[PDB]
């Protein structure tokens, strides 16, 4: 729906924590 | 770079949620 949005990764910080747990 | 900057512990509520996972 959003006129002009673009693609990029979004960094969620739980992941990596998570991926270290 | 802070002028005044105090030392104090500061508590992140994720790191004990997984260490009680
Ligand atoms: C942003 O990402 C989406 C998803 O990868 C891109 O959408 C695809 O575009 C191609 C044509 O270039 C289509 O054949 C695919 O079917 C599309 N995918 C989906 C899920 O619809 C989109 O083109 C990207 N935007 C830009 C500017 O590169
Ligand atoms: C806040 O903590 C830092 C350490 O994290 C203290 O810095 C040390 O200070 C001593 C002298 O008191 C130096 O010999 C060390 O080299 C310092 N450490 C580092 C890593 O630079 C700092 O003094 C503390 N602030 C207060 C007001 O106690
Ligand atoms: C800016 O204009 C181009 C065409 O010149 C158009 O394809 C694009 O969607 C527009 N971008 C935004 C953010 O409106
Ligand atoms: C207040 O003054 C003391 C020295 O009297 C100084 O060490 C300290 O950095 C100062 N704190 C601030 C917030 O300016």
């Amino acid at each position: 729906v959003v006129i002009g949005i673009v693609n990029n990764t979004v960094y969620d910080p739980l992941q990596p924590e998570l991926d270290s747990f």
